[PDB]
């Protein structure tokens, strides 16, 4: 459960995102009303100044920035959630 690879687009705005889960069919869903059955951490990344919105389709995402927005600030934002140390939390 993470970015396998970055895929390439031909619109700098929204970027194609290769997850490791794959086939069938994950969320088919546009991340962008903020609480769209997604976690607090998806949700962090759409109040990012920068991201638009996260698309969701099968295995791959498409995560829409603003126009002027640079992903060498908005993606390590983007990229923390599903790179960070996987633990649970409960006690």
């Amino acid at each position: 459960m993470k970015i396998i690879s970055i895929s390439e687009t031909p619109n700098h705005n929204t970027m194609k995102i290769t997850l490791s889960e794959s086939r069938e069919g994950m969320t088919s869903d546009t991340y962008t009303k903020v609480d769209d059955s997604q976690p607090a951490f998806i949700n962090d990344i759409l109040k990012v100044e920068g991201v638009k919105s996260i698309f969701h389709v099968m295995d791959f995402i498409s995560v829409d920035k603003e126009n002027d927005a640079n992903w060498e600030t908005v993606l390590p934002k983007v990229e923390a959630v599903f790179e960070l140390e996987h633990h649970h939390h409960h006690h």
